[PDB]
């Protein structure tokens, strides 16, 4: 009863997961670099089915144009002699110390510019290398302190640089897709767009929307104390979910990018189920930090160990809404009625229906009982693959 | 050197308010029920503009329609005594154990139904008083556990009952608009719609998301670790505050609840300027909890700090953004630079500009200071009232 | 496959744990009130081992002396007709609106006093009854504000409260230990003694520290977003951990008190594994609360997981240690590193150890992979009955 | 009205504090690295007391003996031209890759042996340079697994070190004391002794506890959502608060190390009252880093802040005391009662006082008012300078 992930399975992992060398805030690179090649030809020897990565990720900052073409050249014999492909890329607007007020809501207008040159230099190459989402996750438009940033005109410059992402995609008919990254804080005191939830509501007010929509993380959401689960849904509700980072994260704190399972580990159930059920076809990325204490062997058997979580909570969720009890258990539970409209009959019919105030036994009503914690427990016993 | 408050400030108060008789999940009331009437009379004499209320705070659950108009000629006639307003009215989809799995969200259907009925009854009742916004706290709409409630569906249910009470407002013909108040957790383990993010990207997907806007509260931000003045000007910025509640709350943990002013101070002082820099017109709500160690002298004493609180605020905030040396700062930051757009002169031209990336100097670029920890000493001192 | 638990198993229950009616800060009773003696017998039939109270819980507030030996009477015979033990008793010292401002800690003295003699009075009946632990939840310890009182000066009180309790135990030559039970805030801002760690501190103050020792809770010490395990780990360091809560709690926000296994699922398998390795013979307490959204049906259904899920984890953490696979992989992480002495040789030896400082390969020693992350899927896969 | 700090005021600054080159998780240093000697004149232009130092901070890592009499000899010469005092000293067994897996409590026993042997010989170069406390932050003692520490045997490798330690300090007569300084997580998920209580426990488990204090750290103690000042009383109380880090923190997340009044400002309020009233001799130290988003500008005036937040609070809260309205309110609190002995008659005197129990009115017992919101307005009146 092995879990052996395919490439069909579609896992993703990004060059800087496992190329984490392992610099923390208070310590040094426990590990030396990783050549992007030997990351493709790993991943693919574990079952991935691609590799993403920043713009910095894979062409080192300030590279000339020589440069460039030769780490590209590389890059793309391995995907070739692999297999492997490229779904998603974003934008490093993060790491250089001229993006230390943020890339597109810099406060400084020649940082802004350059932060949407530098994004729209990638794009181009993303398209060449056959990415279909471009993700961008604005890690310092923020602040620490409260008169360092109108958050008024930080969204007006937010939305300029999205809009005329928009306009350039769409002028060079490229068929590529947007999706925003949120995240609460770190390494800002407060990041813009910090839930799923703000990220969706600043995409309606885009130029054109349907070519935007988000890469949630879990450990980004709980890092809020929000149930990652309920966030996802409402994405997949609204048809925004172009992209998922899976990972873990224990409770609130800073962002620990935990292997895909570690933490939360019945919030990854919920989530694993929710993604099976709703028919969720893009590609499982991973975007997690192999531990600092450990070596390359520990960083692989970290990678595997994603997949394999996801594999085995695939499995326990499948049997889970397989099983006839399960599914007696839902329908006690009411389940299906919240599945049936409120008022189908329509306003005036609801507003002339006696047997929903006039005579609605309110008392019997709420002596009903839901039955939760029945299911709950077969839910927990399907998990534990505890079946009694 | 006081501040006393006066109507034209609109500062408002709700019933349940100073009206909390104490009862809290693991101790009993430690004080006796006030009468609407008295808390009118009381307020005013405070400086209060108005107060809003839950139709189960002005007329009992289970009232008559022979007590119901008693109740309301009642609280009439204090108005009318006193000149108060009722700005805003909400429904009580909470208390009752009927809505013990939600009210718009409900599973079973008969209590959605229900739910809306009621809703519509108070309404009228708001409407009748002169309620130019309705706000809806989805207090049991969530869940405990992962397979007791489908978000999915539940977001169905939750977009049709507000579709519906949208078609009876435009149907009557009556001027009042919806808000929505959001809130992570509590009494449920996870609340639908759990922050200001969640509410403002769901009322996009409304039939008329023209008729729905946010009421926000200070210490349900928090609760999820966010940063209220962040997420006030999110929905400033997208035209949606339509009301405001506001309070304290030491970090995350339950629903405090305390005055304004408490917990997060410095959070308090952004809050103010924005509103008051933004021009915002609607009332200041005061959504608080008089701690039950404290007497009825003590819950005068609490709402009237309220106000007290905001109004030193106010002046501190004023007198922040009047002060040259503070003007000149915000230059010295760039502040100023952040207003003007990033890319005005357009796509082409941006794509064709070597001094954004060719020869963009990002060294000295970086090198250049924020200057921001000067402008937040110049905002401390300012509260503190302490400028030298 | 299945789990049945047996009154050897040790598992206890509050009566007001099964009892709770469902009472929330913002929702009523949605269960009618549990006589004692049926949910004694109810517990009997799951396969408890006994059952604890408050004071308030088993003879109402007020019971005239009649009253009060009518009521134990009756409870006596319920415990006589099923076998059911009290292994521990407690005082409520938080509903009555009389400690608003705590029982032992309050600022009227006179109302210290009165909390005393309360508690008191229950020790003799514990006694009577046959309880071993009497614990101490100081739920009204603490305060609001920051000069509502003087922490300095609150320590002294609750000291002194406890060494009087020491001495009247000590007195009437009683055996019975005391166990304090600490939690960050709630239904108070701040609680004093917070944490497990503020507890085991306090109580190395005592005039007699072996007659007191620490009751935590798995949610409380989680509402400060801490390491349960590793809390409990500590407590048994000092042998201080005479009694245990069980429960479940997700992530950081209001005490919940889900059944055991809820909440984080992986902290309760670490716990089980410290409990069962240390060799733990305390019962094992369950201070949950059945949602309020089930029916007497739901609340039986609900203390029978508890029971199912510790017996479920128990036996994974069994296989888990004894796993050959996993024994060799702690020996490959240096567990049995850890367990050898430091510096046996004593001061002087190491000091004049040129292997740990003159002549330390400090290059070679970093590049050791810690192999933390294949110990943790082999964890992983135990847990969730996958081992391949 | 200006708050000009003087060496008196004992305000002391970390090497590490106004030297940080701003690299962060994802970011590069912002600024290049400053020379101590420079630090120690700046700092002392500005008013501060003296500066606390890593051994790491003072003479680089693999520093030959010929190169650390020249770093130690130039900055001697700096203290001499200053008058600048060394009060504190620490270790840095963080940042080398060798302690990835901890210090004291590293799995590797050649490890724990390094350590100690680096710590000793930073000890001895404490002594020499005058200071009188010597602090020990466990960044790396910890685990991002459950199964990768085990706890009980972590807390005896950490005894015997500190046991060590003591040893060799009693052993040569030294006059400096130890100071534990606690952390919830990060960099490590779990660090052990993750609040002021774990630390005051485990203090109380060494062979000599009278050499052992703590050194709480303003946002630390906020990680966990604990209340700082409540931290500091319990440990004021216990005798063990030998040193202190003030600094800011924006709630539960990263460690931000704002500068002091930053963040939670009412509870820097109500911190210095407490160490002002107390009577904390200690220094009083700031663990601060100045955004990385400053340049050297902005760092001097990110220090300066700390000293002139100190003094103004300093100054509010003697006010606030002094205040005879104030010191009337305290008196309406109970204030006064709160510290009259509970029982000072003795045990069998309260036992036989019938108006404890027998005759007391805990009706009008409980009808009082405890007059806190009274209290707490006339405290933030005299905060924000509006006494009204
Ligand atoms: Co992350
Ligand atoms: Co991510
Ligand atoms: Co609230
Ligand atoms: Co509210
Ligand atoms: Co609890
Ligand atoms: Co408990
Ligand atoms: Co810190
Ligand atoms: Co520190």
């Amino acid at each position: 009863m092995n879990y052996q992930p395919t490439p069909e399975d579609r896992f993703t992992f990004g060059l800087w997961t496992v190329g984490w060398q392992g610099r923390d805030p208070f310590g040094d690179a426990t590990r030396r670099a990783l050549d992007p090649v030997e990351s493709v030809r790993r991943l693919a020897e574990l079952g991935a089915h691609g590799v993403t990565f920043h713009d910095d990720d894979l062409i080192p900052f300030g590279s000339s144009d020589s440069e460039r073409e030769e780490h590209v050249k590389r890059f793309r014999q391995a995907l070739d002699d692999t297999g492997m492909k490229v779904p998603m890329a974003t934008t490093n607007l993060f790491t250089h110390p001229v993006f230390k007020d943020g890339g597109f809501t810099a406060n400084d207008r020649d940082v802004r510019r350059y932060a949407l040159r530098k994004t729209i230099r990638n794009i181009d190459l993303a398209v060449e290398l056959g990415a279909e989402t471009y993700v961008a996750w604005g890690g310092r438009e923020g602040a620490e302190s409260g008169g360092a940033k109108d958050v008024r005109d930080a969204l007006d410059r937010m939305k300029e640089a999205f809009d005329l992402l928009g306009e350039y995609v769409t002028s060079q008919g490229y068929d590529i897709r947007f999706a925003i990254e949120p995240k609460p804080n770190e390494p800002r005191g407060d990041i813009l767009l910090p839930t799923v939830g703000h990220a969706l509501a600043f995409i309606e007010r885009l130029e054109r929307p349907e070519l935007y929509g988000v890469n949630p993380e879990v450990g980004h959401e709980q890092m809020a104390g929000l149930n990652f689960p309920h966030g996802i849904a409402q994405a997949l509700w609204a048809g925004k979910l172009f992209h998922i980072d899976l990972n873990g994260q224990n409770g609130i704190k800073y962002d620990q990018d935990l292997r895909f399972g570690a933490g939360d580990l019945r919030a990854a159930f919920w989530l694993v189920d929710l993604l099976e059920s709703a028919g969720y076809s893009g590609p499982r990325h991973f975007d997690f930090k192999p531990p600092r204490t450990e070596d390359f062997d520990g960083v692989w058997a970290s990678a595997a160990g994603c997949m394999r979580n996801y594999l085995i909570l695939k499995e326990r969720a499948a049997a889970f809404r397989a099983d006839p009890e399960v599914q007696e258990a839902l329908r006690a539970s009411r389940l299906d009625e919240l599945a049936r409209p409120t008022a189908a009959d329509g306003l005036q019919a609801l507003l002339d229906d006696r047997s929903a105030f006039e005579e609605f036994d309110v008392d019997a009503a709420a002596a009903r009982g839901m039955a939760f914690e029945r299911l709950d427990q077969l839910a927990m016993d399907h998990l534990l693959g505890a079946r009694g």
